[PDB]
């Protein structure tokens, strides 16, 4: 069966006294063994909890860039990410999407170097509230992910994680039930058997990356097709090991 996986998405939030006490936290907790966890900090942090955190939570960087090295002042490699240690990176976020205008075509040539450079992937989709009005909601995960699958092999999908944002219920005062969750899971669990294989989507971790607490963790995990979360602002508190512990 999949592995449950519960990523931690810091954002842009973090101070090393607020990420000393966060990471303490977690060091000091009893996590199912059963749940594949990571967290993503700011980059300038990745070194100080890559040295202090826990070795059995791996680490995410929040983005990178598509070439090894050059020219690209303010942008980060694969390379440098897998020389220090960072085993996974975020890819395709909602924020970084829509407020910084990365393309489907640019994430996905981010997440074939991500994966040729011999990262782990969290690849993010979902559709805005616009989008859902209009039933486009398989529409749009579908176009997002069909540009990854062009880029990407069979194989390669091995190390990909995708991280479904409603994100017409993210900022917006809209808010999600896990039964509309878990409609969209399987529907994209569909799209992968339909377009790739039917051993990558029954494979793969559809991670749900709405809001996630430690109030509706529970429910949210017991659907069929949800393999987990990406948490946002709970993440960085102490319940962010309740939702680790969701299925327990």
């Amino acid at each position: 069966a999949r592995k449950f996986f519960v990523g931690g998405n810091w954002k842009m939030n973090g101070s090393k006294a607020s990420i000393k006490s966060l990471v303490e936290t977690l060091n000091a907790s009893k996590l199912d063994n059963k749940t594949e966890v990571v967290v993503a900090p700011p980059a300038i942090y990745l070194p100080q909890v890559r040295q202090a955190l826990r070795k059995d939570i791996q680490v995410a960087a929040q983005n990178c860039y598509t070439k090894a090295s050059g020219a690209f002042t303010g942008e980060i490699s694969p390379e440098m990410l897998k020389d220090l240690g960072i085993p996974w990176v975020i890819l395709g976020h909602s924020e970084r999407r829509h407020i910084f205008g990365e393309s489907d075509e640019f994430v996905a040539e981010k997440v074939k170097y991500a994966l040729d450079q011999g990262l782990k992937v969290i690849a993010c989709i979902g559709e805005t509230l616009e989008e859902r009005e209009a039933g486009k909601t398989m529409e749009v995960c579908a176009r997002q992910l069909k540009a990854i699958a062009k880029k990407i092999s069979e194989s390669d999908w091995s190390n990909v994680v995708i991280a479904y944002e409603p994100v017409w219920a993210i900022g917006t005062g809209k808010v999600a039930t896990p039964e509309q969750a878990q409609e969209v899971h399987a529907a994209i669990r569909k799209w992968l058997a339909e377009n790739v294989s039917a051993e990558v989507a029954e494979s793969t971790r559809i991670i749900y990356g709405g809001s996630v607490n430690g109030g509706n963790c529970a429910e949210l995990a017991k659907q069929p097709d949800i393999d987990g979360f990406l948490v946002g602002g709970a993440s960085l508190k102490p319940e962010f090991v309740d939702i680790i512990n969701a299925r327990k």
